Formats: structure tokens, sequence, C-alpha cells
RNA sequence: CCGUCGUCAGCUCGUGCCGUGAGGUGUUGGGUUAAGUCCCGCAACGAGCGCAACCCCCGCCGUUAGUUGCCAGCGGUUCG
């Protein structure tokens, strides 16, 4: 499952926009660039997979966090593929820490979901479906990954936590443990389960989702070949 | 019970987040409207009292009804 053509997808980036807690993972700077020691990348990949395999035949539910548009597709295609909830748009504030309020904002959607499956009246005014229609059309846009979840995730997996320090922060608040791919800009110590790579190549965000979504499926009951991409 | 600022676009709440704390946040920001009006954005997400709507009068048309009201037609018409 680990593999090692990685160097053939990633190594890292980004110059002096550095992190300096995050030079235990640098193995040095030569393209007027951060490189990461693609090395200490297989042991943390170890260590990491060990907590989602171990994770997966405990059938535990995980958040998947990715929004800059480097990521915002890529994630969506995965976190369905295991079946797991993930967010696209933009991430709410509270959505964790505030569950039972943001989610009383699905209970909504999914009434929503029922009242334009006919009839429940449509003798409601032209206006009234313009304005409900377009409503369900607004909370799609944002809550589509989000509503699988129906409680607290017991992990998080996350693309950028220096571009997502909020899902980062409640999850703390939350002692849910923190999973993340990510590159020179961000912050090490933030992270429990750390995948030091790059973050924005579309080639790094495939490789490390979706074979973890895979070692995720494998012990989860099953296993699959090969899963959507653009080139 | 009333005047009043003021028919002005405003005033808050629940939870979350922030601050030692008063409090802030949301309610600020772009745009739009008669309006916290609607849109877009966002550690905020919704909820409430207000705005607006629902009610009355007027402007067009219709159905129903035709006296004490009306008279287009015809006939009588002392001439109403
Ligand atoms: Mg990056
Ligand atoms: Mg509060
Ligand atoms: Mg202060
Ligand atoms: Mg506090
Ligand atoms: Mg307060
Ligand atoms: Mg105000
Ligand atoms: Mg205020
Ligand atoms: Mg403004
Ligand atoms: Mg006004
Ligand atoms: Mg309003
Ligand atoms: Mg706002």
């Amino acid at each position: 499952v680990k593999e090692l053509l990685e160097a053939g997808v990633h190594f890292g980036h980004e110059r002096k926009r550095w992190n300096p807690k995050f030079a235990r993972y640098i193995y040095a700077e030569r393209n007027g660039i951060h490189i990461i020691d693609l090395q200490k990348t297989m042991e943390e990949l170890e260590r990491t997979f060990r907590f989602i395999e171990d994770l997966a035949m405990r059938g535990g539910t995980i958040l998947f966090v990715g929004t800059k548009k480097q990521a915002q597709d890529i994630v969506r295609m995965e976190a369905e593929r295991a079946g797991m909830p993930y967010v696209n748009q933009r991430w709410l504030g509270g959505m964790l820490t505030n569950f039972k309020t943001i989610s009383q904002r699905v209970h909504r959607l999914e009434e929503l979901e029922a009242l334009f499956a006919s009839p429940e009246i449509e003798e409601r005014p032209k206006k009234e479906q313009v304005r409900l229609k377009h409503e369900l059309e607004r909370l799609q846009k944002y809550l589509s990954g989000f509503r699988l979840l129906k409680r607290l995730p017991d992990a998080i997996f996350v693309v950028d936590p220096t571009k997502e320090a909020i899902a980062v922060r409640e999850a703390r608040k939350l002692f849910i443990p923190v999973i993340a791919l990510a590159d020179t800009d961000s912050d090490p110590d933030l992270v429990d389960y750390i995948i030091p790579g790059n973050d924005d190549a579309i080639r790094s965000i495939q490789l490390i989702l979706s074979r973890a979504v895979d070692l995720i499926i494998q012990a989860r009951g099953g296993v699959v070949e090969p899963s959507p991409s653009y080139a």
C-alpha cells in the first residue's frame, strides 16, 4: 500500500515562506525551495496509516478537510468513496464545537429534501417556491458532505492546517486526533498524525488521499481498483 | 391610557468563538433597497421584537342580485 514513487509526484515547495518548526522534516533548500525529506515522509505514513488502519476496522468516522481550490474536487470523490464526511466549500465556525446547532441546520436540509419531492402543497405561493428552492440550492452548496456526519468524528484529516487552522482549532478543543498532509508553510507541532508532503499540487493530493482512502476501505471490509482523477 | 424622538432602521436573544474583565462577535465588510430590503463575503450559525405582508378606502374588469335605484329599445305619455 505504501509506495515510493511519491517523488514522482511532490517532494515539496515554497521558499522562505517557511515555518521553522518544520525544519526537522526538510532535506535542503535547492530550487530556492524547501524540500521535504521523502524518507521522513515514509516514517510518518507508516505511523499515520497504522492509526487510520486501526481506526478503520473499528468502524469509526473521519472528517475530510480541504477547501483550497487546488484540493477542492479531489476530496469530494475520495470521502464519498470511503463513505465518510467532508467539507468542500466553507468550513463553518462551530461545525464541531457547536455541532448540535450547526447540525440543527441539516434538519432544515433533510426537511427540504422531502418537501421538494412532492407534494406537501405546491399551492404555496410562486415566490415562496422561488425562495425555498434557492434556499435548498443554497444549503446544498455547503452541507453535502457534512450531512453524513451525525456525531463527532473520532478523527479528522486535513490538507492545510495553516489554511484550515480553524478546523484544527475546534478538533483540539474536542480532544479529537488531528491528521494532515501538510507542507513547510505549516505548523508541525499542531498535528497528531502528520503526512509531511506538498499540499498544493493536485498530484500530491491524489497520491496521499486516495491511498489513504484505499487503506481505509481495505480494513473496513473489501478492496477496489483505481479511483477518478484529472491528469 | 396618551404625547414624543420616529415610519426613523433600528433593538436584542440562544449557542459557538474572542478577551483577565467590562464587552466584542453575529449586527462589520462589497453591492442593492423605502427598510437589519435582498444578495455576495465572513468564527460564526440561527432565533426574536421591528421593516414588509396579511386588513380597510380608492383606480379596471367579472360573477350574483334589480327596489325605493337605473331607462338602452318599443308602446302609451296629462307632457314628470
Ligand atoms: Mg502549502
Ligand atoms: Mg454569545
Ligand atoms: Mg483587551
Ligand atoms: Mg473564556
Ligand atoms: Mg455577549
Ligand atoms: Mg447595530
Ligand atoms: Mg454590535
Ligand atoms: Mg454595508
Ligand atoms: Mg421606512
Ligand atoms: Mg428581516
Ligand atoms: Mg455575517
